[PDB]
């Protein structure tokens, strides 16, 4: 399914090239521009781990999801992968616990040495 589709198909957007962010983009977005560090960003996207059952939203709670990019505020994966995308692109995101939760994990939600799944819609940025 689509996080096996982004193991075999997805781009490798890490600095060291470990495979660790895989990206494959759903939707072109528009324009040229990327988000710079520290621009206010603003997603919709639903996430979940790869193995088990814990799924999340932002469509739940009734409003786009906004966050300070390359400042730590998410994981970093999602710095990463955010910095990569254009207005109105969606792309799916599989991320290796080392951009995410760890060896440590984070409960209930998230084990110990989780991948994670994300598909994230770019809707905005502004210049903090
Ligand atoms: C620097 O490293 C970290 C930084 C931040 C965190 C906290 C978890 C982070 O969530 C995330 O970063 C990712 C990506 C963004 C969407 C939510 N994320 C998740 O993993 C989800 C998530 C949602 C959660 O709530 C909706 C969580 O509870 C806080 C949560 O806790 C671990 C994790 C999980 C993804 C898959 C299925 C289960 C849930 C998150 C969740 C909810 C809101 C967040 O930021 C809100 C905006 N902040 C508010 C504070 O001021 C700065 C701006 C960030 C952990 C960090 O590592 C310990």
């Amino acid at each position: 399914g689509a996080p096996a589709t982004v193991t075999e198909q997805g781009e490798d957007i890490t600095s060291k090239k470990d495979r660790g962010v895989l990206k494959i983009v759903k939707r072109v977005g528009n324009g040229e521009e990327t988000p710079m560090i520290g621009d206010k960003v603003y997603v919709h996207y639903k996430g979940k781990l790869s193995n088990g059952k814990k799924f999340d939203s932002s469509h739940d709670r009734n409003e786009p999801f906004v966050f300070s990019l390359g400042k730590g505020q998410v994981i970093k994966a999602w710095d990463i992968g955010v910095a990569t995308m254009k207005k109105g692109e969606i792309c799916h995101l599989l991320c290796k616990p080392e951009y995410a939760y760890g060896s440590a994990g984070s409960l209930p939600k998230i084990p110990s040495n989780a991948t994670l799944f994300f598909e994230i819609e770019l809707l905005d940025f502004k210049g903090e």
